[PDB]
């Protein structure tokens, strides 16, 4: 039978079962070597096992297309063309970046038709004022994700064909397979609404904006590069120094958090030379003079994680990470609000923390690990070096951690997301899941929004579904960032202007802020 291996895919490769091609930037399918075999690890488990072995509408996988086309380079039309590989696969166009022939396994955009705004057409000369002539009928225009309430709206991506007969080839192939795909009634598996809630007129200050955090509905706080922390009273349409107008002259505030049951913002301030961290009691939202309180000896942090589902709710902790160190402090009722509780020693940098059911958790560069905080001093590897399918992350040079998950509805079941996969673990630390997270682009940055892990790159955000370890939405932005912690507050380019959208949970029965109506 098949010997098979986890493989680094280096061009664009179709599964051998079910011919989708194996997206992902690291292990992203199995390669037999016996018989020159590749698939997805999931669809190993259906391959004949006898070694040389002698679109699919409903579920929706398999490749349809693969050719050339040129595309206009990062800018506009007006710079010139660039010949870039397309492949139509599982109803999505995967564009890549190639040089006549080598073509890299990363995906630069990706056009998904299950949007609800996907169109495909041809284009006139007003639509793209800069083609030649001689080229208007040889480019097509494929619209994807629309941003609700906005003051265009639409992301739009234009192809050049090599001729008019091929242009039009393409129109009537892409239309087909969405009408193909629309007939085939599948599930609607998307994550999020698009809405913007402001733009450079209603929120002028949003170029220098940095992070921000949720306080309830009607209310936000967005920190500032030079302006401190402000709360935005969004129906009164009120901006609020948090903690008075003293406290927040020539303040860079990086990071926000809100600690709800203990009513404590918790910052990382600074210009880089002198970051630490500073809390503030949250009666200071409404704008009264009171202090930011210094967390002493924080000077010269990288992160800050302030702990969520505390056991029974109580107080808890917060923790800053240093280049080779952590300190946790306990927060309390005394007049500072919080005390050291412990220094931990770190095997290297930490390169993401977070505190969640009691415990601390520290990623690196192929490894998390886990300290105790109830109880107590006890770490604890969240990958066993006795799963021998787990021992090929102590040979990666180019891992990098970015957050950890308790999978929702699996409780002793972790994933473990680096910038090249995401990697599911029980408590034991052996491996939960065969299958790993593929991820179509390398990432610019990584938020989480239970149960949805989103993954931003330079245009879009792709959505997993941590519980079903499943690529749900391809949100097209451009150049979106996260501001909030879990991203669902973000900062995006809408006709190159700035703007801060919020991604709406289309499961809930209003959203996640007060949206002001845009008209
Ligand atoms: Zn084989
Ligand atoms: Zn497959």
């Amino acid at each position: 039978g098949h010997n098979f291996e986890r493989m680094k895919i280096k061009t664009p490769t179709k599964c051998g079962h079910c011919t989708s091609i194996l997206i992902g930037l690291d292990r992203q399918g199995l390669f037999c070597q016996s018989c020159q075999y590749a698939c997805h690890v999931s669809c190993a488990e259906r391959v004949s096992q006898s070694c040389p072995v002698p679109i699919d509408p409903t579920r929706g996988v398999g490749t349809a297309y693969e050719g050339l086309v040129k595309t206009p380079r990062a800018g506009g039309v007006r710079k010139g063309w660039q010949t870039a590989y397309v492949v139509v696969c599982d109803f999505k166009l995967y564009l890549y970046d190639c040089t006549v022939q080598d073509v890299k396994n990363e995906i630069r955009l990706v056009l998904d038709m299950r949007d609800p705004d996907f169109t495909v057409c041809g284009v006139s000369e007003a639509d793209v004022i800069h083609a030649q002539k001689g080229d208007i009928p040889k480019i097509f225009r494929v619209t994807t994700t629309q941003i609700l309430n906005s003051s265009s709206s639409k992301f739009y991506t234009l192809f050049m064909a090599e001729t008019e007969e091929e242009k039009r080839k393409w129109v009537v192939a892409l239309s087909e397979l969405k009408t193909l795909l629309r007939r085939s009634k599948l599930a609607d598996r998307k994550a999020f609404l698009v809405k913007e809630v402001f733009d450079v007129t209603t929120l002028p200050s949003i170029r220098v904006a940095q992070c921000c955090a949720i306080i309830d509905r009607s209310k936000i706080v967005i920190g500032f590069s030079d302006h401190g922390l402000y709360c935005i009273e969004i129906s009164r349409q009120l901006l609020i120094p948090v903690g008075g107008e003293k406290e927040n002259k020539q303040r860079c505030v990086e990071t926000v958090e809100y600690d709800e049951a203990e009513q404590l913002l918790m910052m990382i301030v600074g210009p880089a030379k002198d970051r630490h961290v500073r809390i503030v009691p949250s009666a200071a939202l409404d704008g009264r003079d009171l202090k930011w309180i210094k967390v002493n000896d924080t000077k010269g942090c990288h992160l800050l994680a302030v702990g969520t589902n505390n056991p029974g709710g109580r107080a808890g902790f917060f923790a800053v990470a240093f280049k080779k160190s952590v300190t946790i402090f306990q927060i309390d009722r005394s007049e500072k609000r919080h005390k050291k509780w412990k220094d931990l020693a770190m095997p290297g940098t930490p390169q993401s923390i977070a505190i969640f059911n009691g415990r601390l958790y520290v990623g690196f560069s192929h490894s998390f690990r886990s300290w105790s905080l109830v109880g107590v001093l006890q770490h604890i590897s969240l990958v066993n070096m006795e799963d021998t399918s787990l021992q090929f992350l102590n040979q990666q040079t180019s891992y990098e951690a970015k957050l950890i998950v308790n999978v929702p509805g699996s409780p002793d079941e972790y994933l473990l997301v680096f910038n090249m996969i995401g990697l599911y673990v029980n408590e034991m630390g052996r491996r939960s899941r065969l299958p790993e997270v593929m991820f179509p682009t390398q990432a610019k940055y990584f938020a989480y929004h239970e149960p949805y892990l989103c993954v931003f790159s330079e245009n879009e955000v792709d959505i997993f579904n941590v519980t079903l370890a499943e690529w749900v939405q391809t949100i097209n932005l451009r150049s979106a960032k996260p501001l909030s912690g879990d991203g669902i507050l973000s900062t995006c380019l809408c006709n190159d202007s700035p703007i801060f959208v919020l991604l709406q949970n289309v499961l809930q029965d209003q959203d996640s802020i007060e949206v002001p109506v845009n008209l």
